[PDB]
C-alpha cells in the first residue's frame, strides 16, 4: 500500500496470536509492544525517547505479521504509551519513505 | 527520493538560515527541535512520547527546508533527545509510506 500521513499509520498486527494495533514509526529503531506474553529468553534494555527512558524486555526471532505482511525480528515489550513497529521490522517488509 | 529503513532517515534541515539534521519521523505529530532561537511570539505544548511528557515552546508558520523541499509551518522547540521532522511537515513535501 501507499499510506499518507494526513492522520497516525495505524496497522493491525499479529503478533503472539493476538491482533494489535500499531504505529509505523521511521523515528524508531525498535519494535516496542505493550505487555505481554512472548515465547523465549528475554535480557533487559533501556530504550529512550521523549520524555526519557523505559525499561523492556527484549525477545528475539519474533514473527509478527503487519498489515498482512510477515516479518521476523526483535520485540521489547514493556510499559510503552504506544506499539510501534520500528526500522527493524519496516525493512523486512519493504517499506520506504518517498517524496 | 526513496528512502529505504535500514539506516536512521537522517536528512539535512534549514532553518533560521542554519542547516542542521533531523530525523523523518512518521510516528511524531508534530516537528520537534533541540533549543535553538525563532522568532516571534511563541505558545505553550506539551508533547509525550516513549518516556512521558515535556514542555515545549511552539511557533508557528517557520520557514523550513526539508531535504531540499520547502515548507512553511509548526516547529515545536524543547528538550528533544533529536530533531525529528512530524507529519504536519512530512505531509507538506509530500512524503508516504510505501510496501
Ligand atoms: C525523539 C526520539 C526519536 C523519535 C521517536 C519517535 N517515537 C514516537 C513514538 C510514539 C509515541 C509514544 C514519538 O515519540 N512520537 C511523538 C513525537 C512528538 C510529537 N509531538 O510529535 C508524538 O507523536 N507525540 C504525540 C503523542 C503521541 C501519543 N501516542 C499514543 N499515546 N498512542 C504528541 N502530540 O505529543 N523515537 C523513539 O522514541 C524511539 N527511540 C529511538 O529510536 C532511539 N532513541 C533516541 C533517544 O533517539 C533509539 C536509540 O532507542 C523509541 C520508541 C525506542 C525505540
Amino acid at each position: 500500500p501507499q499510506i499518507t500521513l494526513w492522520k497516525r499509520p495505524l496497522v493491525t498486527i499479529k503478533i503472539g496470536g493476538q491482533l494489535k494495533e500499531a504505529l509505523l514509526d521511521t523515528g524508531a529503531d525498535d519494535t516496542v509492544i505493550e505487555e505481554m506474553s512472548l515465547p523465549g529468553r528475554w535480557k533487559p534494555k533501556m530504550i529512550g525517547g521523549i520524555g526519557g527512558f523505559i525499561k523492556v524486555r527484549q525477545y528475539d526471532q519474533i514473527i509478527i505479521e503487519i498489515a498482512g505482511h510477515k516479518a521476523i525480528g526483535t520485540v521489547l515489550v514493556g510499559p510503552t504509551p504506544a506499539n510501534i513497529i520500528g526500522r527493524n521490522l519496516l525493512t523486512q517488509i519493504g517499506a520506504t519513505l518517498n517524496f
